[PDB]
């Protein structure tokens, strides 16, 4: 199988040959890669026309592809057209057209995006301040979303998708609504980055703007850890990695979801345990014997203790970020934090 795809254009994997150097349209001259992902691949490019850089992601050559981008475009002109200032946390959407074959979304051009910015600092994380800068903008993203009129989960949450808007700064906008979907018009039940996925969507039951306050948990504190919370390498690792930290999940939500027995089972009192493991096998620490208290490292000059002796680190700060994760990682969608009260809580009190 040597193929030829696209009169030459694609390769076999529905992906635009990338050629640096290349002039489309008399318009945009294409400078380099910048990334790959399932939607496609995303590429700088300078538009002549308009005398500024952009950054084009030219989706797949296949028509499953296509129609998922053409929803993104939809939300995309949604947020952008909304009127509040907040629509300055959603990355804007310039324009869009076929080229090739290929549907292509020109984007506004940014910096890093948080993993790399993660990677360049060798893992050893962001500073808490940073942190906490992050965390706000992300919160009044998330209530933007939330806005009756857009009611969008993003369902992609995860620091390849938070970008810096300036590469000395600290500002920040939302890309890849890929995956993305309004309430009530939900069509996926395998949905967010495996590390980033909530219980909810494990758990096989039905999800709402809830479960991206839950990845934006996970982000903030790999951000400042330097390093996933909940690294699974499959489903059933996934959900015993959060069990490890906070433990079994509550009867109510066990007993209404479909997937519960994959993880868990049932004792004859109604009570839930972790399914039984095969004759001696030990992978785990037991439920909540993994305090997030310490993975922070609150008392002990936070994680790995590498901030020990620093400015802006303190005890007092690091109880108050804590306690914002952890109502950002209740198993209980109907009572995990909202944006509106995140924003109100001690942990951004100037
Ligand atoms: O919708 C997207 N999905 C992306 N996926 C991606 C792109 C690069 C690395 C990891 C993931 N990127 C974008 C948009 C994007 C928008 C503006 C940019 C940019 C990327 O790179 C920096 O400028």
């Amino acid at each position: 199988e040597r193929k030829v795809y696209n009169d030459g254009y694609d390769d076999d994997n529905y992906d635009y040959i990338v050629k640096n150097g290349e002039k489309w349209m008399d318009r945009y001259e294409i400078d380099s890669l910048i990334g790959k992902g399932s939607f496609g691949q995303v590429v700088k490019a300078y538009d002549r026309v308009e005398q500024e850089w952009v950054a084009i992601k030219i989706i797949k050559n296949k028509k499953a592809f296509l129609n998922q981008a053409q929803i993104e475009v939809r939300l995309l002109e949604l947020m952008n057209k909304h009127d509040t200032e907040m629509k300055y946390y959603i990355v804007h959407l310039k324009r869009h057209f076929m080229f090739r074959n290929h549907l292509c979304l020109v984007f506004e051009m940014l910096s890093y995006n948080l993993y790399d910015l993660l990677r360049n600092t060798n893992f050893r994380g962001v500073s808490l301040n940073l942190t906490r800068k992050f965390a706000q903008q992300m919160c009044t993203a998330l209530l933007f979303l939330a806005t009756p009129e857009l009611s969008i989960i993003h369902c992609d949450l995860k620091p390849e998708n938070i970008l810096l808007c300036n590469p000395k700064r600290s500002a920040i906008k939302i890309v890849d609504f890929g995956s993305s979907c309004q309430l009530g018009q939900r069509i996926y039940q395998y949905i967010q980055s495996r590390f980033y996925r909530s219980p909810e969507v494990l758990l096989g039951m039905p999800y709402d703007l809830a479960i991206d306050m839950w990845s934006l948990g996970c982000i903030l504190v790999e951000m400042h850890t330097g390093e996933p919370l909940f690294s699974g390498a499959n489903e059933v690792d996934q959900m015993n990695k959060i069990v490890e930290v906070l433990g079994i999940p509550p009867a109510h939500i066990l007993d209404q979801a479909p997937k519960a027995r994959k993880f868990f089972e049932k004792l004859p009192d109604g009570t839930w345990n972790l399914k039984k493991t095969k004759d001696g096998k030990r992978e785990y620490k037991p439920p909540g014997t993994r305090k997030l208290h310490n993975i922070l490292g609150v008392e002990t000059g936070g994680p790995g203790g590498r901030r020990a002796g620093e400015s802006g680190h303190t005890v007092a700060d690091y109880l108050k970020f804590k306690d914002l994760i952890l109502r950002m990682l209740d198993y209980d969608p109907k009572t995990r934090i909202q944006p509106y009260y995140a924003l109100q809580h001690s942990f951004f009190k100037k």
